[PDB]
């Protein structure tokens, strides 16, 4: 279709533009309040705030840079601040500000109230074929346009993809993502969603989304994901093998849609070939997509996140509220120079 290619053309011109001159240094941290932590992990945590001036609600993102720079993801940390400056695409969480201070990197993003996919999917069990499909089509046509970008994502699953106020997917964090033209080689990812050439270290590409696309369907439509265990090396003898159990309530097209993703041979793999993300999209799963009324959000939603206002927090969880310091002192600022 012309108009496809007409629009990845402006797509990329676009994300190049931005891509070789950063912005930086946008904000700072007294012109928000904090209100609420909503996430925590090894070297970050992001909480809602609110800016002072306008009255505006976001999330904020925080990384530590000492932790940083002890967890080797300086460049992991570089990418995404990078990446999300540059892409503009209506199912991608939109960076508003960034800003670095004496010890801290600051990524300042929409605010996404209806909380996380992961939750809503386990309080109500699984996903209907339908309700699992609007999904999926957001994300297969995110990474088609990721994809002509060069990009690859590198961490689908339900925690990050935020429900919005009209019910759809807006994608957050983008932590492992990266411009790759060719191959990489980063052991990165989570395990139940690590493509077969990503645990046998090898060098990979694209494909690796398209698998854990896969996944994500196979775990909204079912409940729970296709490969699972204790340990994280009995996961990965599960993924390398060639064996997956469906339940029987899947469809035919269903189960047909993901043996061609879940392909343990990236060669063979559906948006791997020769067609691209079309052999994904003209298969009988997708029939009743429209995938040009997705894109333009005209299709009523399955179902929409009960919340107050913009400020709610009620769909997020709680979490220890913890002091953020700033030292007296620069901290690792050669490495963070481009920051
Ligand atoms: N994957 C988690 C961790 O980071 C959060 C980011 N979002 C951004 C938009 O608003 C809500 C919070 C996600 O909940």
């Amino acid at each position: 279709q012309e108009s496809v290619k007409e629009f990845l053309a402006k797509a990329k011109e676009e994300f190049l533009k931005k891509w070789e001159s950063p912005s930086q240094n946008t904000a700072q941290l007294d012109h928000f309040d904090r209100i609420k932590t909503l996430g925590t992990g090894s070297f970050g945590r992001v909480m809602l705030v609110k800016h002072k001036e306008t009255g505006n609600h976001y999330a904020m993102k925080i990384l530590d840079k000492q932790k940083v720079v002890k967890l080797k993801q300086i460049e992991h940390t570089l990418n995404e601040k990078r990446i999300l400056q540059a892409v503009n695409f209506p199912f991608l969480v939109k960076l508003e500000f960034s800003f670095k201070d004496n010890s801290n990197l600051y990524m300042v993003m929409e605010y996404v109230p209806g909380g996380e996919m992961f939750s809503h999917l386990r309080r109500i069990g699984r996903f209907s074929e339908p309700h699992a499909r609007f999904y999926a089509a957001q994300i297969v046509l995110t990474f088609e346009y990721l994809h002509s970008l060069d990009l690859i994502y590198r961490d689908l699953k339900p925690e990050n993809l935020l429900i919005d106020q009209q019910g759809y997917i807006q994608v957050t964090d983008f932590g492992f993502a990266k411009r790759v033209k060719g191959r990489t080689w980063t052991l990165c990812g989570t395990p139940e969603y690590l493509a077969p050439e990503i645990i046998l270290s090898k060098g990979y590409n694209k494909a690796v989304d398209w698998w854990a696309l896969g996944v994500l369907i196979y775990e909204m439509a079912a409940g729970y994901p296709p490969f699972f265990a204790d340990q994280p090396i009995q996961i990965y003898e599960k993924i390398v093998s060639g064996k997956v159990r469906f339940p029987s309530h899947f469809s035919s097209d269903l189960k047909d849609l993901l043996r061609n993703l879940l392909q343990v041979d990236l060669t063979k793999r559906f948006g791997n070939l020769k067609n691209g993300v079309n052999d994904i999209k003209n298969h009988k799963w997708f029939a009743t997509t429209d995938w040009i009324a997705i894109y333009q959000r005209k299709v009523e939603a399955p179902f929409i996140p009960k919340f107050k206002g913009p400020g709610d927090t009620s769909n997020f969880d709680d979490y220890e509220e913890e002091e953020i310091r700033v030292s007296i002192n620069e901290k690792c600022g050669k490495e963070f120079t481009e920051f």
